[PDB]
């Protein structure tokens, strides 16, 4: 099944390296293809004949609920534009090793493995890792700044959507993300952009391949295709308190005499501060809780109460036209990815991602649940000690005090709130441009409001 052929083709790859370094064949004389050819035939013969004992990161009790899960509860995605296919990976934060995994509806009808070899938009899931997570690592903006929705186009003069939506207004980063509003996500990382940050570093520490950065949709999912594996390994990183470990299956390959072939190599990178990864976590929480973008908390909350409990972050993302789903899970322990989409691109219903891919996920956490009844873990998500604390003002995210509108030096006072910051000062005072993006008009709409409140 999906497991042996996932596993098989990895150890190949590990036996390929091997066997090319202990024959001595040099870096050029492997751009050869017919001397690749023969490698890649000895690596597989090796495997085949050899006695070799591979090591894996696999729970086989995991691995085989999850099995059972998608065989039993698989039909609950199906949304009516035919069989949806699905791809779950279950990840380690502490060490990047995969638990478990579902490559599809059933190998004995389809083959292709949506956890490890199909790549789609992850959509607004990406909007977490490239735009809001960089800009507060950047000490762009805190958990309570300021972005505008206000209407604005695309460089080709599209409107930038959500829905049916053109936009509203001013929102904090809590309901941009609870809704995953675009506008807000675009002017972020417009301002990575102009502030020349070096996103690629970010995303390539991660594993990420990005053939654009300047693509204005990345945020949303334009120009970047990834694996569910792949992907899971982005929120592993957010989980781990910004520390990223390169996903794996495969642990060690030992000859039948004890020989090591291959053995993992742990490398660590903090990608995200530790101050960016746990207020990401905080804004991520909500983005669940608040069950605007996914049902997830509620078909959970019925299932297994007590694992509902448990510290659950995650973010979704939906492709233009419904093509592709995404729910991205985590608890401190364990990262769970999920995708849904038709083999041959066509668009799901409206709802697949919001309820039906919601509600089978929830019913793969709690088979998980069973299987390893502590892999979820209870500890709790926490900001660290390095979180600096801002009082704002709720209305610009800055902190109160003199701003020129329209010539007159005016007073900015009222509600206050805490904000989060990964930078040493904190918020800066209120300037007149307080929010992430807007136009003029944009700014003299939002200050009316703000002024006649005074
Ligand atoms: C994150 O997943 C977000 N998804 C998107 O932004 C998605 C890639 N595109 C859209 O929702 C807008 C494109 C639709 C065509 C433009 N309308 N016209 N004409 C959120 C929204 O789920
Ligand atoms: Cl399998
Ligand atoms: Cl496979
Ligand atoms: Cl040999
Ligand atoms: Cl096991
Ligand atoms: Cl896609
Ligand atoms: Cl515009
Ligand atoms: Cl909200
Ligand atoms: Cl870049
Ligand atoms: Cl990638
Ligand atoms: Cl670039
Ligand atoms: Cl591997
Ligand atoms: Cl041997
Ligand atoms: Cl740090
Ligand atoms: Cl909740
Ligand atoms: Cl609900
Ligand atoms: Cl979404
Ligand atoms: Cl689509
Ligand atoms: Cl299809
Ligand atoms: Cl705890
Ligand atoms: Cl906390
Ligand atoms: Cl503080
Ligand atoms: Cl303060
Ligand atoms: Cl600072
Ligand atoms: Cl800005
Ligand atoms: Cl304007």
């Amino acid at each position: 099944d999906y497991l042996y052929f996932t596993t098989l083709a990895e150890a190949q790859e590990r036996m390929y390296d091997y066997l090319a370094q202990r024959d001595n064949v040099s870096a050029k004389e492997l751009k050869n293809e017919a001397t690749q050819k023969f490698y890649r035939d000895l690596a597989a013969k090796e495997i085949e004949n050899g006695g070799y004992k591979i090591t894996t990161t696999i729970d086989q009790k995991i691995h085989s609920a999850m099995q059972s899960a998608v065989a039993d509860y698989g039909y609950l995605l199906d949304d009516g534009t035919g069989r949806v296919e699905v791809g779950n990976v279950l990840m380690d934060n502490q060490t990047g090793a995969i638990l478990g995994f579902v490559g599809g509806r059933n190998y004995q009808e389809n083959q292709n493995n949506h956890a490890f070899d199909t790549k789609r938009s992850p959509a607004s899931t990406t909007k977490p890792l490239l735009a809001y997570g960089i800009a507060i690592d950047q000490g762009l903006m805190g958990s309570e700044t300021i972005l505008s929705n206000y209407p604005t186009n695309f460089a080709n003069g599209n409107p930038i959507m959500y829905a049916n939506s053109k936009g509203t207004g001013m929102m904090t980063l809590g309901e941009a993300l609870n809704y995953s509003w675009n506008i807000p996500a675009y002017w972020t990382y417009r301002m990575l952009r102009e502030n020349g940050v070096d996103v690629k570093g970010y995303m390539e520490k991660m594993g990420y391949e990005i053939p654009e950065y300047g693509i204005e949709s990345l945020p949303m999912g334009g120009g970047i295709e990834v694996t569910v594996a792949q992907h899971t390994n982005g929120y592993q990183t957010l989980a781990n308190n910004g520390v990223y470990h390169q996903k794996h299956v495969i642990s060690k390959i030992e000859a039948a005499d004890g020989r090591v072939v291959y053995e993992y190599q742990d490398k660590p990178v903090q990608v995200y501060s530790k101050a960016t990864a746990t207020i990401m976590q905080g804004l991520l929480r909500e983005v669940l809780s608040s069950r605007v973008t996914t049902t997830f908390k509620s078909n959970l909350t019925s299932l297994n109460p007590t694992l509902a409990n448990a510290d659950w972050i995650g973010k979704t993302g939906t492709t233009g036209q419904d093509e592709n789903m995404w729910l991205m899970l985590s608890t401190p322990r364990l990262t769970l990815g999920g995708w849904i989409g038709h083999d041959d691109n066509h668009s799901l219903s409206q709802q697949a991602g919001y309820s039906n891919n919601s509600n089978y996920m929830a019913h793969l956490v709690n088979a998980i649940q069973q299987a390893s009844p502590s892999i979820w873990g209870n500890e709790r998500f926490a900001l660290d000690p390095s979180v600096v604390k801002s009082e704002v003002l709720k209305s610009t995210g800055q902190k109160p005090g003199k701003v020129s509108v329209e010539g007159k030096e005016v007073e900015v006072t009222g509600s206050t709130v805490t904000s989060y910051w990964a930078n040493k000062s904190g918020a800066p005072a209120t300037s007149y441009r307080f929010a992430i993006g807007g136009s003029d008009a944009d700014y003299q709409n939002a200050w009316s409001s703000i002024v006649g409140s005074l």
